[PDB]
């Protein structure tokens, strides 16, 4: 219906937006339509207060900012990497491009813990020698190549070891299995886990610290995560007596989830974080081991929700679908170089006219793309209202984690700009690629 | 077997690539390892004559390089625009940023042929006041926008329709409808490419010249594209029935396809060529008109053979499935960020060591990249030798369409180098980005 087109999912859309009496939505006071013709649309917008309202959220409810990473490969930005150095979190980085935008914006490398499946040699060197906090090992190769690095400079090396634990954690079911099937890390079932473990015992440049594993995504309850901890903690207790090493560290991972449609619940941490230790606890106390100190790896969950896309609408036309069925496609300027997701995963989205109220009949809408294939989907089958039309601004919302990061140049689009906002004003985090840019790699 | 592996199948590789004894694959007398060593990895190597040898291919099959268009969207940039020019064939383009990529190279405006969705006013501008060949006319909307626009400045342009005809041909099918549920164009079925035409013609400063379609993708016979013509030339009937006119041109669109895999045939122009245009003239005379000429657009078939892209393995291991059941996963330095299609499309890869035979025992493998999603999967399940190995260079065929234009910078990877080669020696196209080039947008 109209009506429920003309309201915005508080759930959903950024912590700071509001519905003005005019049909205008807000970010932090400042209106979006203003945003779009001083930015050019598309554009990236950023509630910064809401970002650092997620990062504050995780970390009372985790036992304090440095149990809490935020996964960079959500979103990374040297403004970005600065807002989680100041709410005192711990950053995962995964490259070595990563690991540069972090020391550029003055990160503390010992806050930084280093993932990978297949980190070179130089990779290596430049996280030892910035002695950065962890790093977690996917590999035997890895593993002895660390050693190597490591002896081969000053220092010795805070490691964790990644497990596969046989879980995989979706919203609304987990799947268990003895063995995943998927390149990270060590099976947990053949041994080879415990094997790496020893390993890095016996490794005198290496240190280790813990394991690590990550098995959710878009996960709204802690039971796949407990599931997980226990098995995990099987290995911490066979460490314990056949080694006679205490482990002082879990790292659990991400994969929280967050509402992208409105009728999705949004995320309760609190409560998630609440069950999640306490089995932890009980569990060690069962085992007759220490309970670890849990690290959490957030990406999605801390920059997702924080963020609009804005587009400006284009074409529409009544597309015949049989002889006297017709359904209605409106064109965004932007498409799935700025947001993959839905061609690449299926992902749904919400999407609201931000720069006034509809009056139209609602109809079978959907949203596509400026790009030259059919595919260039955002939105695939929705009733909105039949009047939004040529000029409005169109937003999608949640568009923070995952977007940005996986846009491309597809037909030679350039890069979206990201603004971020607060307290009623507007600062350019990235500007907006232009021709030259392009034309740039060919001198 | 470990034979088969050792092998290079003629029809997936570029034309100029040859095995030598040693093992060493070279591309126009260039040994890849010596590029990848120069360049580093990951690399695209695009065999330039390779690229001409299949404009001239279509060229001699479709009557003439002008009625060949390269499909920008495949690859584009100021070298691939010069050869273009060059060996005589038109270029299609899809925005203004490809549009502005070819005047760069000097690309003559007047064979430039214009596509899109949602062209926005300053696109038809550019494109109105350079004087392209034609505009390929999608809605309603861009028709009445692109009239104005022509007014406005001295011209007259000359214009196609984009007509969807209920096609849409595959490999080894062909799926009809009445009407096509996409965002591109007008119906055949529901009167309203007539009604388009009709508007076309009438307006002052539009010359209507022909209609367009686009129907197939990966097609080795010409079955599907006669229907096709069939029923749009059964429109070119109707209009000089019912308005007069007879319509010079036919733009059958491409989706011509190349064989990825050894299995695979190639294609045979020659032959789908010939089969189309005797149907068409068949059917022109059949319903009384002047046969059409007719246009084509190739992009995947003109660009996809002549280019391969090469990796370094990293990381090996094999990764338990069950107790008692392994696969070897080998790791390489890129990934979906350089080549997203197997995850997006599911599209299969032909991969060989390019540095040297293989003797290994033959095991089930996957090849994965460096980016942290289980999902980020080049080649999902063959059988290769045992061992490939850290240090090996690594390539996948058939790479030069869609791949580096669809790449991304996610975990902050760099766009890789695109190198070509011709007569022995090796030229840079595009320089593989920095971190300085992902710092800069926030500067
Ligand atoms: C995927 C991943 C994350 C975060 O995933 P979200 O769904 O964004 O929480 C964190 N750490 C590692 C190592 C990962 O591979
Ligand atoms: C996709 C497309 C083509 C060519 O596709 P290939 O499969 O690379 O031949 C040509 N014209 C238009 C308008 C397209 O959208």
């Amino acid at each position: 219906t109209v009506e429920n087109f003309n309201e915005l999912p508080a759930h959903v859309w950024p912590r700071n937006a509001v519905r003005q009496e005019d049909g205008v939505v807000t970010v932090a006071g400042v209106p979006l339509p203003d945003l779009a013709e001083e930015y050019g649309t598309p554009l990236f917008v950023v509630d910064e207060d809401d970002f650092r309202s997620r990062c504050r959220d995780m970390a009372t409810a985790f036992g304090g900012p440095g149990n809490v990473h935020y996964a960079s490969k959500a979103f990374l930005t040297k403004t970005i990497a600065r807002w989680v150095d100041e709410e005192g979190l711990a950053l995962d980085i995964a490259s070595i491009n990563e690991l540069g935008i972090a020391l550029a914006a003055g990160f503390p490398a010992s806050r930084i813990t280093a993932h990978g499946n297949n980190k070179g040699v130089e990779f290596l060197r430049a996280l030892v020698q910035n002695g950065v906090g962890h790093v977690v090992l996917d590999s035997a190769q890895e593993l002895e190549l660390l050693d190597y690095v490591a002896a081969g400079e000053g220092k010795i090396q805070d490691v964790l070891i990644r497990v596969k634990p046989g879980i995989e954690a979706h919203t609304h079911e987990f799947i268990a299995t003895s063995h995943e099937d998927q390149k990270f890390g060590f099976s947990l079932a053949s041994g080879s886990a415990f094997e790496a473990a020893k390993a890095a015992n016996n490794a005198e440049n290496l240190n280790l610290v813990g394991l690590h594993c990550h098995v959710g995504s878009q996960v709204f309850d802690a039971e796949g995560f407990k599931l997980a901890a226990e098995r995990v903690l099987g290995l911490y207790s066979q460490i314990h007596s056949e080694l006679g090493v205490a482990l002082p560290e879990l790292d659990l991972g991400g994969g929280y989830g967050i509402a992208y449609t409105a009728a999705e619940e949004p995320l309760n941490v609190a409560e998630v974080a609440s069950d999640l230790l306490t089995a932890v606890g009980k569990m060690a106390a069962e085992l007759g081991i220490d309970a670890p100190t849990v690290l959490v790896e957030p990406g999605r969950a801390i920059a997702g929700p924080s963020t609009v896309t804005i587009y400006e609408v284009g074409t529409t036309k009544d597309v015949h679908v049989d002889d006297d069925k017709t359904r209605r496609y409106i064109a965004v300027d932007g498409g799935m170089s700025d947001n993959i997701r839905p061609a690449l995963y299926g992902s749904e989205y919400d999407a609201r006219v931000v720069s006034r109220f509809a009056e139209g009949d609602p109809v079978s809408t959907r949203i596509v793309g400026s790009h030259c294939e059919s595919g260039d989907i955002l939105i695939n089958d929705e009733i909105y209202p039949s009047d939004i039309t040529s000029g409005d601004f169109l937003a999608l919302a949640a568009t923070g984690a995952y977007c940005y990061a996986m846009s491309s140049r597809y037909n030679a689009f350039t890069r979206p700009a990201v603004v971020s906002v607060r307290a009623g004003s507007s600062r350019l985090m990235l500007r907006r690629e232009t021709l030259d840019d392009i034309l740039s790699l060919e001198a």
